């Protein structure tokens, strides 16, 4: 909508008090001008029909507890963005700045979260499983950059070009994590998972095999559910990436870790540069290995880690 830039204040589902980039016209809406084509945010409801209403306060206040999903929908969109443009030099999701669209208060009682091919969109949980899928930056960061990976490397959503998929996803909503750095850690979706249980999540990626994801390909699932393992066999890279950046021994094989910002420009290069929408597992070895050569030379530590972590996880 047109009208002038302003900043509210409200609570997120966790109840932190946080500013939010706001836009005054008769109310005050979740639209924040400051970020490219702008980060809207949607009221779907409870229903499945999208987007739903553009988010509306008649004062700027976001403080209800039905704000708390559309605050930390509308705050983490505008950090994934600042870490895509400030780290990679990228500009929204398409690289030319499109316009960030998020609905939350998804149907009800919705276990999910995902990106729609146009838009976020954000279950509210059942309150036991999960409570507003919004409420963990991962989460957010995780979905955007499906958006992202659509629009680069293509990789089509089955098997292990999917399971790469899922795993850059993983890779990257850790790494907003880490940038915005309020407690941040390996696993997937601990803000948000299980409320009343400490310290699970829905995904590891420092240890895969906790939650009952394959840490090697060797025992990597072969079946059709999960369209072919997508968030299954998405360990065996997650495992990859976690040990390229922090290292470790992992079936006997040793990786000297080179950190989180140069495993970042190596998986954002491989994905923008060498990755396909057919790209398997040993595809992404060799993407991965050309990026680290790319940025730091064939004789490097840098491409020395990346071989290191892929024959760990036994990716040859
Ligand atoms: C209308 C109102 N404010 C804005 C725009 C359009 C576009 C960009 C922008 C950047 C920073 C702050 N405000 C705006
Ligand atoms: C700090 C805390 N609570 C408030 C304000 C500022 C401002 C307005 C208001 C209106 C109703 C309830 N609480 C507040
Ligand atoms: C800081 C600032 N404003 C608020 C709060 C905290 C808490 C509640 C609230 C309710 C209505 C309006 N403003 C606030
Ligand atoms: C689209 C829309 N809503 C849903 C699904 C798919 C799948 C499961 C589910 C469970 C509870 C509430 N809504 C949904
Ligand atoms: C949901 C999803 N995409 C959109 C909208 C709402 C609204 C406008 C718009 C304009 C260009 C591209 N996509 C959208
Ligand atoms: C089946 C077969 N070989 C393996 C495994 C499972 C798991 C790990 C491993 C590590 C080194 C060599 N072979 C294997
Ligand atoms: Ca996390
Ligand atoms: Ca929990």
């Amino acid at each position: 909508i047109t009208g002038t830039s302003t900043v509210g204040v409200g609570r997120g589902v966790l109840g932190d008090q946080k500013n939010i980039n706001t836009t005054y016209s008769t109310y005050y809406y979740l639209q924040d001008n400051t970020r490219g084509n702008g980060i809207f945010t949607y009221d779907a409801k409870y229903r499945t029909t999208l987007p739903g209403s553009l988010w509306a306060d008649a004062d700027n206040q976001f403080f209800a507890s039905y704000d708390a999903p559309a605050v930390d929908a509308h705050y983490y969109a505008g950090v994934t963005y600042d870490y895509y443009k400030n780290v990679h030099n990228r500009l929204s999701y398409d690289g030319n700045n499109a316009a960030i669209r998020s609905s939350v208060h998804y149907s009800q009682g919705y276990n999910n979260a995902f990106w729609n091919g146009s838009q976020m969109v954000y279950g509210d949980g059942d309150g036991q499983t999960f409570i507003p899928l919004s409420g963990g930056i991962d989460v957010v960061a995780h979905e955007l950059t499906h958006a992202v990976t659509d629009y680069t490397a293509g990789l089509i959503y089955q098997n292990e070009s999917g399971a790469i998929n899922e795993a850059i996803s993983d890779i990257f909503g850790t790494l907003v994590e880490f940038y915005a750095n309020k407690n941040p850690d390996w696993e997937i979706g601990e803000d948000v998972y299980t409320p009343g249980i400490s310290g699970d999540s829905l995904r590891s990626m420092s240890d895969p095999a906790k939650y009952g994801d394959p840490d090697h390909y060797s025992k990597r699932y072969t079946g059709t559910q999960d369209n072919g393992g997508v968030h299954i066999n998405s360990g065996i890279i997650n495992k990859a990436a976690y040990l390229i950046s922090q290292g470790g021994t992992h079936y006997g094989v040793s990786v000297v870790g080179i950190g989180r910002d140069k495993l970042g420009k190596i998986f954002y290069r491989a994905l923008t540069q060498y990755l396909t929408p057919t790209s398997n597992f040993s595809q992404l070895r060799a993407a991965a290995v050309q990026s680290a050569t790319d940025l730091y030379g064939s004789t490097s530590q840098e491409v020395a880690s990346v071989k290191q972590a892929f024959d760990a996880v036994g990716v040859k």
